[PDB]
């Protein structure tokens, strides 16, 4: 079993949430990230369900994917991954002052696309892709997280597709809805802002994005943004999930764009 024995893992600096739990800067002589799952009294049923999904994290291994190091049962259900010293992409873009050149802006997008391309190759739908789950490792490598517990909403609707928002299906999520979320990530990178800064009401954004009368303002992108990047971003943000490009052709046009400039 991959189960880390009790006591070997300790938590310290709290980061926050953290879908299906709470993440910490943990430790076992080597900085690791610990997600403390919100499960009080584990019944042997959901303990097995968590066991099986851990079994998935075992063989889902990629360079732009958060490395799964192990899990815990006692004293609390925890997911242990590697620690990214460069924090998350949301922090650098919206929470701090960091001179981001277009050079590495596009590169962050390229690594994020490949990480998502692998997840879709492994037939995994992320469902939570945002700049909060994009972590910058100290070796200047983008790491995607919060994709676990796939076979098992709050409270970030900025990255949610119009068809996901409404919603109409019990399972509205698809590979194409992951693309839209990536399209917002692209928007954050190029503009340097979260979408819908003008509108404050969360209830109104729900109504308007679902309606189709509210879209990210592509005008607020930086002047040094390549034009091929902009309309690619526009294709990812299209309302109908049918017309959205797949990650294979997303990754294709981005990496070929990097060698043009
Ligand atoms: C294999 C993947 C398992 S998963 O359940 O699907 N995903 C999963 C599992 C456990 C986690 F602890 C995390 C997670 O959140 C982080 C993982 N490494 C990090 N490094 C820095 C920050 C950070 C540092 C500083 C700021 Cl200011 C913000 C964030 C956040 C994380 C995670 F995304």
């Amino acid at each position: 079993d991959w189960e880390i024995p009790d006591g070997q893992i300790t938590v310290g600096q709290r980061i926050g949430s953290g879908s299906f739990g709470t993440v910490y800067k943990g430790k076992w002589h080597g900085d690791v990230a610990v997600k403390m799952l919100n499960v009080t009294a584990p019944t042997p049923q959901q303990l097995q369900a968590f066991k099986n999904e851990v079994g998935v994290l075992r063989k889902t291994h990629h360079v732009n994917i958060l490395l799964f190091m192990g899990y815990s049962t006692k004293p609390q259900l925890a997911i242990v991954t590697q620690w990214c010293e460069g924090s998350s992409l949301y922090h650098h873009l919206h929470a701090s002052e960091t001179k981001f050149e277009m050079k590495k802006l596009i590169d962050i997008a390229r690594q994020t696309a490949r990480g998502m391309d692998y997840l879709h190759a492994k037939s995994i739908i992320h469902r939570d892709l945002k700049s909060n789950n994009i972590f910058l490792h100290e070796d200047n490598t983008v790491k995607i997280g919060d994709f676990g517990l796939a076979t098992v909403l709050s409270g970030s609707i900025l990255w949610m597709a119009p068809e996901v928002i409404r919603m109409q299906d019990s399972n509205p999520y698809s590979f194409q809805s992951d693309v839209y979320a990536f399209g917002i990530v692209l928007y954050e990178l190029m503009t340097g802002q979260l979408p819908y800064s003008n509108i404050n009401n969360r209830d109104q954004i729900i109504e308007m994005v679902g309606r189709g009368s509210l879209s990210p303002d592509l005008s607020k992108v930086r002047s040094n943004c390549p034009k091929r990047m902009k309309r690619l971003m526009a294709e990812c943000l299209k309302k109908k999930r049918d017309e959205r490009p797949s990650f294979p052709r997303i990754l294709a046009e981005i990496e070929e764009l990097a060698r043009e400039l």
